[PDB]
């Protein structure tokens, strides 16, 4: 009988078209790249927080007397086709693959 | 000056040799692709936990009172060249992404 202190969604995105580089710039994804007779797909399988407080006090069964909290989605880092203003490239970029809790020393 | 509930370490991995696939089968991953001397190396960004216990009482910040709690690690699906021994292929496996906390409300 476990639970999480934060809650997950996961999507399969086959449309993403914004994201930022393991360099920090923004880039452009090619999420379809038509070659010939054939189309080709970027998938990614992302997982970000279904709220930011499961419960209103933050995150799910913390210590609402010495910690402030909130739920906030931690990325990987996935090889993709982008461009940027000069040039099309795989590119590592960050997407979303897990929903985690912060804390923070209360005002006591 | 935030904390964490769940600590974790991250490392670059770019010698993966095995994996398990979305569809649950074991797969080797090809960690590098040669074409005329220029080599096309796959990485994975993979973050897993330090310990299931930081604090002795599992998770950083949790009513230890009202909630038994213990980090763990989970996963996500990443794209790469893997063969299964029948063929080779783009799979998407298993990759260690982060570090979650646990709940498990004890008997109070
Ligand atoms: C920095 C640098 C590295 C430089 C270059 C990296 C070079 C190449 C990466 C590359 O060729 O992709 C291969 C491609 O994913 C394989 O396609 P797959 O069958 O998974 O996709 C089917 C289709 N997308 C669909 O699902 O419909």
């Amino acid at each position: 009988g476990e639970f999480s202190v934060c809650d997950s969604v996961s999507v399969w995105v086959g449309d993403k078209t914004t994201a930022t580089d393991i360099k920090g710039k923004e880039v452009t994804v090619l999420a379809e790249v038509n070659i010939n007779n054939s189309v080709f797909r970027q998938y990614f399988f992302e997982t970000k927080c279904r709220a930011s407080n499961p419960v209103e006090s933050g995150c799910r069964g913390i210590d609402s007397k010495h910690w402030n909290s909130y739920c906030t989605t931690t990325h990987t880092f996935v090889k993709a086709l982008t461009t940027d203003e000069k040039q099309a490239a795989w590119r590592f970029i960050r997407i979303d693959t897990a929903c985690v809790c912060v804390l923070s020393r209360k005002a006591t």
